[PDB]
């Protein structure tokens, strides 16, 4: 017997920068082992990268046949298991599957409606679309300070696009976390080890001073706004 | 420098078997443990064992040399059979002088009954080793507070903040404390007495009547509220 269910949740955490990405994977994998059973016979997984998810995911689940997908031939570098590179936007889905799994990279997608409706149209019935992606504050403080940024859907967004798509809300929940950082030029190192050039040094210089804004008791505000779901197709 | 404070708020709506909320507090606490703990804690303190919902999950992802199992009561230890590595400390916790040289006390869904929290709390920095762990879960004040109203019977339980003061206080640094206050919505009054019964927990009339100021979009509610705790003893 399953009930509805809403959330608030808040507190304070201590924890180690560099692995954010990591951990977001592990925040979706729990939810994974919370609403999916143990064992899938046929996954598919946009966007792979490095594999942070992929990891996590055949570690906490029996899968007979895995689909990897990214944009690029070198994420295979860092690795029953087949491989679709390419825009997953244009590629031919693995037809006839059990979970399609995504962790951070719906962000970057051109027409999410359209990608839905592919998703939809591949899996079976009652199959699993469960993802991660990011919410309208994410990295907040660098689009205010440079301009630049992508535009992301909010919460419900995403449950009016899923519902026409045609799936069951099972979860879909917004977390917005601040890490405080000792000084701007240490938010700046963060982003530049975790992946995500030069500035000229007036630049620079204008980005540390303009951050005095988001300082805080802690430190100098850096926004993560993740967004989770675990859906279904009805 | 490699460590940063962080600061978070989550909402959301899900589903959840209704039936396994305790089993979920559980493996909730036992992800952070996984988060933040070393897989190996030689000696380890567990305070209000019950039936072992936390103890499995506990022994099952880290390697423990001595676990030290206390509740109240005795009859716990009926649902443990050729457990390996254990030492009994059945009695009142408060009363009871603590095992030494810990590595960690851990706590699930237990330290809501304690009658007085600083006090432990002074025997929990005392009893851990150098930078030892003190991990628990335990609920806040909106806990059941659908059955407080409408009954009168509920405890008083600490907020977060309290926690916060109170662990800084006895000694602990803190590296995660969270709240979560969840409203599950049951199809009719009935069925969130089912569910009281099923997990542990005129008149009958009149509390189906009174359950009307809990009537909601998707049902009437039930509310839980989990508090989570990695903290460890200052150096
Ligand atoms: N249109 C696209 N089709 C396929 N992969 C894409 C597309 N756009 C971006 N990606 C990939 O999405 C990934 C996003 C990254 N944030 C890594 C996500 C990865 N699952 C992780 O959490 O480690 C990158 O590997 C991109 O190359
Ligand atoms: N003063 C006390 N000293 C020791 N154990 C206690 C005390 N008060 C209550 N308990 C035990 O705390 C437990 C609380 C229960 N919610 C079970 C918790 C258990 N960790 C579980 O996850 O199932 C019960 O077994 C109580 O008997």
């Amino acid at each position: 017997n399953l009930v509805a269910q809403r959330f608030a949740k808040a507190g304070q955490s201590y924890s180690k920068h560099a692995i954010v990405q990591k951990q977001i994977c592990q925040n979706l994998t729990n939810l994974l082992k919370q609403f999916c059973p143990s064992a899938m016979s046929r996954v598919f997984e946009i966007g792979c990268g490095s594999g942070n998810l992929t990891r996590l995911l055949v570690e906490s689940f029996q899968i007979e046949n895995l689909v990897l997908n990214d944009l690029y031939a070198e994420v295979q570098q860092h690795f029953h298991v087949k491989w679709l590179i390419g825009d997953v936007e244009t590629l031919e889905f693995p037809q006839q599957l059990d979970m399609i799994v995504s962790g951070s990279a719906l962000q970057w997608m051109q027409d999410l409606p359209r990608l839905l409706q592919h998703c939809y149209a591949a899996l079976n019935e009652q199959g699993w679309l469960c993802f991660s992606t990011f919410g309208p504050k994410n990295l907040i403080e660098i689009k205010e300070l440079t301009g630049q940024g992508l535009n992301y859907w909010n919460l419900e967004n995403w449950n009016s696009a899923l519902t026409q798509a045609g799936f069951e809300i099972l979860h879909l929940a917004q977390s917005e976390t601040q890490l405080y950082f000792d000084s701007p030029k240490a938010v700046l190192q963060h982003l530049k080890a975790t992946g995500v050039h030069r500035w000229t040094k007036q630049s620079l210089q204008q980005f540390y001073q303009d951050y005095d804004r988001f300082k805080h008791t802690e430190g100098y505000s850096l926004t993560y706004h993740p967004i989770y779901c675990i859906a279904r197709r009805m």
